[PDB]
């Protein structure tokens, strides 16, 4: 009914939460052209490189997985 | 200050609102590896397959550029 989440937890808009849960809801902002908070956009510009890319990739491979649910459906 | 966004918008986690925002928060839950909602997985297999792949294809040129960014960094 409700799914995994009913609401987002307290202050990952703000830029507080799991690394990747708050670089996955800065991709759902870009994905939607809303801007981030300033804690946001520090945890966005203090993550490192390294994690962060693998991140961005694994969301990368989620989209493409998307994507082959869409054309097989 | 706190970005265009203090919440995300009533219903949306249920499936409620405009169809690339609903697509952008299930990106955002198979990111986090969350399971959506009855309402959200009617939306997901009830939109047409066109705009979703444009609208998901268009979600895959956002994760480029922040794999820019963090390049760029």
């Amino acid at each position: 009914p409700f799914g995994g989440l009913k609401r987002l937890p307290a202050g990952l808009l703000l830029g507080h939460g799991p690394i990747r849960m708050v670089l996955a809801i800065l991709a759902f902002l870009r994905f939607t052209a809303i801007k981030p908070s300033l804690g946001l956009i520090n945890r966005w510009g203090s993550v490192g490189k390294k994690e962060a890319m693998e991140i961005i990739k694994k969301f990368k491979k989620d989209l493409a997985a998307m994507l082959r649910i869409i054309n097989a459906r």
